[PDB]
């Protein structure tokens, strides 16, 4: 068909299609039928069911046949367009100019997002202790908390990770600048966070308050975006605090200014950083943008720099970033995380559907906070919470605005233990999430699978939102016993507010052990789960690593491969092979 102006789109679909895609999204959209704006500003909130424009802009769906076939469609278009696709045909009608189409003909789904990335690329690899359990929180009534929050974790045996340190560290709001009286001693005092097992995570913004009394903001700069065709003059939003102005990701002079060896400052202790409120956001005039009125990338483009930025701090240790707003070949340089949530109920299921769609809109790293921003939650809302969070990609702890709880222990000592018990289980699949961290990362679609990956041509198992799977031989149930559409064939074999484990039968999980952070973990004892099927056989992989360096240019990792037969009345579990092998090795 046809298009001219503003632009628009191709690609007819066959019947008894079904549809997916929309990158970050609302709903139960597990499937399509809807129509979804490509552009937004915290529509993340009481985020919201079906038909609302969100945090980022994926321009691409993927069909599969009532077959198991399957197709990719990718619009090339970074401008602002709006998808809606119900089943009478796939079109992104645009308010800009002629735009590039790519598509995808493939034997598979799976195939589909590999293919995806094979245009679009994969994510860089973080470190393992991205995998890790994360928090944050933060208070007032002394100098912080000094932590209190980490000791509290160990003193309660819950593992934990990372630790978020949730705006306030900053002196007026104003970014890369702690506060004077939030302890001066920011030069990362927090040996603490690392002596302890931890991670240092900050956050950080685009926007730069209105003040000559700074030591950032550099108007020797001309970075910021100047407002409307021209005009003569910057663009005074209102961000964190205020009166913020805004770096142009326009163009390559401000991406220089940005990445300033920043993280090297406070500590050697900022570890990670997370950019937020980054659309950007505006506080006050008419609907939260800005002018110059192409707006879906500035994430993208801010993003890019801080994750160029730590990488010319630090050469090689791998970053992870993490960005609110992005685009679609966004994950190059970041992870999404999945927007401020609201503690409701209806928030904890719509992660499943929301966190399943970002991986076949290529993201694999996408978590939802365990209750959310808007909060006040109850036990039983965090308690069903953490007990599938705790398999998402990544994990969190959340919340805001308190007066008081969000925890992983307010909610009693029964809360805590259905945390303790998650999080248990999350650590010592480690060296399977890990892997798939590394698949994700070489090919790898989504480390959270859909159930309908397990056989895309069962018809049963396409819209299905609930249960879910991780890396192919796990299936996980979120709350409560014996549903729904499930795959067939063999699983598990045939506590309140924990999910349903079941493991694939021809399947193979490297399995570690409890550990309380990711810091014990070259030191893993390993215990091969083992489900025999149709044949008796099993067959897995386990990749391991430093944690540092990916699959690593000079080979320091092994890539281990078992296979499991019984024949007789006895089992068999062997090595088959041993790819690469670590810890040194170098080249004349």
């Amino acid at each position: 068909s046809l298009t001219d102006g503003k632009a628009n789109a191709s690609l007819t679909v066959p019947e008894g299609t079904s549809i997916y895609g929309g990158g970050e999204v609302t709903g139960s959209l597990l499937r399509n039928g809807k129509t979804i704006k490509l552009w937004n500003t915290d529509s993340g909130a009481y985020g919201v069911d079906k038909g609302t424009r969100l945090y980022q802009s994926h321009p691409w769906m993927m069909g599969v046949r009532k077959d198991g076939t399957a197709f990719g469609i990718l619009f090339d278009t970074t401008w602002k367009a709006e998808l809606s696709s119900t089943d009478e045909k796939i079109e992104l009608k645009s308010e800009g100019i002629p735009f590039r189409v790519f598509i995808i003909d493939r034997e598979s789904p799976q195939a589909v997002i590999r293919g995806l990335s094979e245009l679009t690329g994969t994510m860089p690899m973080i470190p393992r202790w991205a995998l890790g359990y994360q928090q944050c929180r933060f208070s007032y009534s002394p100098d912080s908390r000094v932590i209190e929050i980490a000791d509290t974790f160990r003193l309660k045996r819950i593992p934990c990770d990372v630790i978020w340190m949730d705006i306030d560290y900053m002196d007026g709001y104003r970014i890369f600048t702690f506060n004077p009286k939030s302890f001066p001693n920011p030069k990362a005092v927090n040996r603490d966070l690392h002596i302890r097992g931890f991670h240092s995570a900050w956050m950080i913004d685009p926007g730069a308050k209105v003040d000559p009394n700074y030591f950032v903001y550099k108007s020797g700069t001309e970075n910021d975006v100047w407002v409307k065709t021209a005009d003569g003059k910057n663009f005074h939003g209102d961000a964190w605090p205020g009166a913020a102005a805004f770096p142009d990701f326009t163009s390559p002079k401000v991406n220089k200014w940005w990445r300033n060896l920043y993280k090297d400052f406070l500590a050697q202790g900022v570890d990670g950083v997370w950019n937020d409120v980054n659309e950007p956001q505006i506080n006050d005039t008419p609907n939260k943008t800005m002018p110059e009125d192409y707006h879906n990338v500035y994430g993208f483009l801010m993003v890019k720099a801080s994750r160029e930025g730590i990488l010319d701090a630090r050469p090689e240790k791998r970053p992870f970033i993490l960005t609110r707003s992005n685009f679609l070949g966004g994950q190059r340089y970041a992870a999404t995380w999945t927007g401020d949530n609201g503690s409701c109920w209806d928030h904890l299921k719509m992660s499943v559907p929301m966190s399943l769609t970002l991986g076949l809109s290529g993201q694999p790293f996408s978590g939802a906070d365990i209750g959310g921003f808007l909060f006040n939650a109850d036990a039983d809302l965090f308690g069903n919470w953490i007990g599938f969070g705790a398999f998402y990609p990544f994990a969190r702890g959340h919340a805001c605005a308190g007066t008081n709880n969000k925890e992983p222990w307010v909610f009693g000592q029964k809360v805590e233990d259905a945390s303790r018990i998650a999080l248990e289980r999350r650590y010592i699949l480690l060296p399977y999430f890990y892997t798939l961290l590394h698949e994700a990362s070489t090919n790898g679609m989504p480390i959270m699978r859909p159930v309908f990956f397990s056989d895309p041509k069962d018809l049963s198992l396409r819209a299905e939102e609930e249960a879910f799977l991780v890396g192919d031989n796990l299936l996980i149930i979120p709350a409560f016993a014996n549903q729904p559409a499930l795959p067939k064939g063999i699983w598990k074999e045939l506590d309140k507010y924990q999910a349903k484990m079941k493991i694939r039968g021809g399947a193979i999980i490297p399995t570690g052990k409890i550990i309380q952070n990711t810091t014990e973990n070259s030191l893993d004892p390993l215990t091969l789960l083992v489900c025999l099927d149709e044949q008796g056989k099993a067959s897995g992989n386990m990749y391991w690593d430093a944690g540092d360096g990916w699959s690593y240019k000079k080979g320091d990792y092994s890539l281990l491969q078992f296979v499991a037969e019984r024949n007789g009345d006895k089992v068999t579990v062997k090595l088959t092979k041993k790819t690469g092998k670590y810890n040194t090795e170098n080249k004349d």
